[PDB]
């Protein structure tokens, strides 16, 4: 029956500045990734909402994740300060051990690069197993994807200006 929340903090740098990165990784992620990283993600669609806060999206994952869905709940967007927060509410790692996973992502200017500050909140249930390796994975995973994006924009500077 026991509820809890485990909360983890992570950072990535990028040479791409916030406002470009933001448009690519947040605002256009849904079409972009599927185009440049099919193994990551096949497609993404709005199930519910108006696209703003409170929208839910079914995201169709790629082979990397045995073609499994997740549903994302948009918790907030601030297009000015480059903040985005969304919770995974169904899908891959959302079992019994763990019931929602929530992210706040904050892009910070840093020398015409960015630092991507990421807070994740694993909403637990029952006993709490959290392995230094389960965290390293999920972290590598996210960074793998920012790297795909960063390198994509470096090779396509015509995009997201
Ligand atoms: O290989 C994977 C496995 C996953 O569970 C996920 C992956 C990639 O990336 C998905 C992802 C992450 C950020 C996104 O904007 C996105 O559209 C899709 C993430 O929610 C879940």
């Amino acid at each position: 029956a026991m509820a809890g929340v485990f909360t983890y903090e992570s950072e990535f740098t990028s040479v791409i500045p916030p406002p470009k990165l933001f448009k690519a990784f947040v605002l256009d992620a849904d079409n972009l990734i599927p185009k440049i990283a099919p193994q990551a993600v096949k497609s993404a669609e709005i199930i519910e909402g108006d696209g703003g806060v409170g929208t839910i999206k079914k995201i169709h994952l790629g082979e990397g994740s045995e073609y499994s869905y997740v549903k994302h709940k948009i918790d907030g967007i601030d297009k000015d300060n480059f903040v985005y927060s969304y919770s995974i509410i169904e899908g891959d790692a959302i079992g019994d051990k763990i019931e929602k996973i929530s992210y706040e992502i904050k892009l910070v200017a840093s020398g015409g690069g960015s630092i991507i500050k990421s807070t994740s909140h694993y909403h637990t249930k029952g006993e709490v197993e959290i392995k230094e390796e389960h965290v390293k994975a999920g972290k590598e995973r996210a960074a793998g994807l920012f790297k795909i994006i960063e390198n994509h924009l470096l090779a396509h500077p015509e995009e997201y200006n």
